[PDB]
């Protein structure tokens, strides 16, 4: 039977311990995505507690940290979401993507309704992905793809 | 020689007459960017006052919309940014950006520190566009691409 | 060519215009919402700064309301929504609706999930109206219905 | 004797212990619910800290879950409600039901106004359900049910 | 037929338009209130933006206070209400009711529960007066009663 | 020697103690209250940490809800107040009183300053209580009396 | 008959305009308040919003500064006080107080009721002053007395 | 060598504790700080975590209030200083420091500029000190004066 | 006789006036600054609302920027301070200075206490300046200098 | 592998415990940071939970601080950075930087474009560093270099 969440500093302080047994263990996103079957932006969503684990997954992982049964229990509770401690974030690395809508997000309002029309891109049916492209000029790049699925408002 | 603002309001001001004159002659960005060399991404967020244009861009944009001198010359201005009136988005459309940083903002952080190591992906050395694409499974989805260089956090 | 906002201040300034008019001419919502083919919930949010109308629709409640050409215009752009001036509704009849919230959030959280699945009820696939009714006990209620799709939120 | 709260968080800790016994025992609402008489929307919020139940509630609902002698006393306590833990809900389940009072809550005070007259619609005279209806075009919908007493503002 | 306001600052700029010109006839609220056959609290909080007028009360203090046709109409909409400019009054008059409730408002919680019940006591179905007495010590006292129907919580 | 606390939460986390104290021994404020010689706001006030009790009562109440002597010192102890947990209540019985000011908060002012000058009505030379009496409709109203000393504002 | 004022944005647009009106006539504070009988503090307060002035001392302010009648008779309302735009100053000099409170505000608590008792020192019978005094190490200092009456909190 | 604070709630926490052996062994602040050589605002203010006592100063205390090493050691650490929990307090009195500042601020910063020149009014050289004196008209005043060196703003 | 504001809005109000003059006028801050013999920082923070200007320099930047009397008045006034709208910068390159003390801020603090000792480093006996410096790897770099006088906190 | 942070308190409660050990052992920041071949201030940063150290600064602050072995590990973690607690500074000497901000944002803002063009100064790809200097005017002056790469805004 599936089961909720509805205060998110207990999947919060489970995240934490999960990043210690990584850290302790010296392990990657990557290799504990890896086997799953799942997609590691998902995965690691998951361990950080904006996503539930299917059962399999769950042990799975928790196998490879050494989580306790309660732990991989409430790897698989729908979660109570919400990544930001307090609306905006503190930190840099993610504050520059609030501030990437802060710049653009009423121009993606704007080209949202002049390519679809009135209505929304999904943040629900949507995933997203990270890669690492080379930059020409040198250096590198990260190329994320939002890829949500455009609901219409119409009148009724 | 390069001028900047230091109060959103004129821009955003500005914005709304735009849009009124632009509803008004019934165009679309996409017209008002054509002719400009310039990405509708980056025209439209100008008009909206997130950026500044060059004085051609501004010239030819300025006819379309028969903006007077001194629009013209507010359009060239290094705008003071920020698009979001509260924040927090409350318009549904803008809103949907934001909450994929709510559920995602700590697992992109994650994998940036992976794939790249400590540091940042740039909202500056940046850029983003934004495509229509059917959905296999019937209806439309946006790709929304962001695009921008890491640049290292080192000890010194 | 579809047309949008980024200010809300100049739909809510078109709403206070529209109220005035209304109030003189002693209009209610109902009798503008008829004839528009529209349920008078959306034609009474579009007033209100919150939806667009179809351009029949918003010529003839500009006809109504002796609206002017501008005003008809606008109407017709998509809205920046957000009827809330501060996120907490201060007055007693809106703020009702967010006390429902801070009783049963959690609890339509819990029960969506447990009905449904992981995901949301969306509020953009999705109407509401409001139905006044007897109360067998004596005196009035409203009936509020909130009627939204579930998109379920899947691993991948 | 009634005896009331007035720190939410003991409840909402209380709250949290019984959903992990829940997802031990893998248990519904909808079971837990079942056999007290009450309203499964009733029932749930109770656990969820924000409804009391009657004593015979409490102790068969704290038997389903094996609830020591201090929680089962708890739940019977009138709570100092408050679901929401910062205003805005984070939670995406949650939040849709907040922007439907974004965009519609001025049409609400503005219809209520209308069919009843000055004053409001009760949140404690009040009563909801979820019910899980199909969608004609595929997929699943859910219907909300708000029903609240109108309450008069009459001068005096 | 009833009309409402959904933006609270136009009937606030007619409060500060009425108190001028009540300043200026050099009137008092008790005078305004007189033939009206309504409270003065009722009537005092009508002109302020927080209650509407009947019809004839309208007409009679908007004689007194020489208001156009517009002012008068709008003293008759049921207002958006919410009288505080941002939360917590500035005002040191108006701050020391807010203090009484942040001394005595989780007591007047627990002996609403104790004396009534589970529910509230209405703000709705609710009167106010304010009364001068003259204090035994010396001086002159205030006594404020508030007055409010009991609407119990009952489980369903 | 007064003694006074300067954090909030030491006394709030002893009300919370001696509501559960309370519950289990199944005791009512008004029986808590008995015997002091104090009026039950007071006391009760006191038990929720908004007031200070003299040492008699505290020994009284101490003894009545089993509370140990450090418990029955910080009784005695000044409290830091501020009941509401972040400025404005969640809980819906809380809530009224708030709302009662957003309604009539600037109305209070303005009959304040007609029917005794410039100043306040003090927060401190002050009292409140609770009386339950039938309504003449049907049912139960609570007349709430705040009763406070005028100190006025004067030139100097 | 006393006249008093609900929104402190007409008061302080007052402010600003006898600013600029004292700045063209080279006028300082000290010499307006010279003549009016009232304390230097009072006066200048009143000008800036945050008291009332008797109508002799309004007509003498009104006169040195060349004020129109409406402004003399705004002088005299009782004001919605409040100078601080956002909760905390925004301004160093005004800040530095706001900093002195962060430092010593609990002391201030701990010794007023150490000194004087359960209650408070008052900001209604209340005065200040700032003096100039050399400082014996050179340079300058101000000696800022805050005077207020001390009321008890008792039992009852 | 010195060492200093950078989180609030360790000297909060030591403070609280401190509280508790001041009553249990009936102190006064007056007392504690007598022999130390300091005034008893100073004193006060590091107990309660505002400022740095001296090593003599804090062994002192530490007997008087039989503290442990390491509490001895942390009254000596620079604090990180801020005694309002959330910007404005809740406490009456408290609070009353804040409403002089909501009047006054903005004459103290007039005054301050006329007296002394643009810059400020330090909270850093600074004393402050609180005296009981009697009222002439009776009962008891706190006279609090506020004594900091001028800096000025100059242009460079 | 020195004249100050109360109301950022005017000066922040004259501010948007200069920049759209020093634009039609295609200035720079260099060449307005140029034989004033004032820093550049501190003529463009005048400008901008934050500093005063000496008479003869107000003359003549007023001259440069063709400024009516009254707003050359203006510019001598000294400011309410504060040029951040809300707290936080919307702005990118305003922001990432508000981002190096949510980095280093503790770091500040503590190296200025283990440096200096206990007390501040003066925003007020202060000088900042901005140097344009070739890195060395390629591009450019600011170089901003942060120079203020320590005060010390010492016991008294 | 790489690890990171997303909860900034597991750092921060670090930072509390190294702080202790720091003044038992009586230790400078300038003493624990040499031998690292690392500046003062970035290791400083990373002990106050601001920046990660490599595994042999790590080990080596650990030795000189008797750090256990998970402590050493969560000093290489990549941080969830943001060092002031609630936006705006309490404490003094952190705050006087934020008014830095506050006084000279807008004209850093202006000067940066001025010199540099659209775009930013990097908090990245930057650095700073504290020098105590003497006054010659007597005292002492700190100087903090702020010394970030230039990025530029290009159209696209
Ligand atoms: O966002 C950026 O590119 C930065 O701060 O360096
Ligand atoms: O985000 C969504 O998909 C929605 O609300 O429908
Ligand atoms: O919500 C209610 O029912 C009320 O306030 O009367
Ligand atoms: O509330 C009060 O009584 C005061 O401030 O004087
Ligand atoms: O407050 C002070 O003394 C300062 O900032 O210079």
């Amino acid at each position: 039977m599936i089961q909720s969440q509805i205060n998110r500093n207990i999947r919060l302080d489970l995240a934490d311990a999960i990043l210690l047994s990584k850290a302790k263990k010296d392990l990657s996103f990557a290799e504990i995505a890896d086997g799953t079957g799942l997609a590691e932006a998902f995965v690691t969503a998951a361990l950080l507690g904006q996503q539930a684990l299917p059962a399999d997954a769950a042990r799975l992982v928790g196998a490879k940290l050494d989580l306790d049964e309660d732990s991989i229990l409430l790897l698989q509770m729908i979660p109570l979401r919400g990544c930001i401690d307090d609306r905006i974030p503190t930190d840099p690395t993610m504050f520059r993507f609030y501030e990437m809508l802060q710049v653009y997000g009423t121009t993606l309002k704007a080209l949202v309704h002049e390519k679809f029309g009135d209505g929304i891109i999904s943040a629900i049916n949507f995933k997203l992905d990270v890669k690492k492209v080379a930059d020409p000029e040198g250096g590198e790049r990260a190329v994320i793809t939002l890829d949500g699925k455009y609901l219409p408002t119409k009148p009724f």
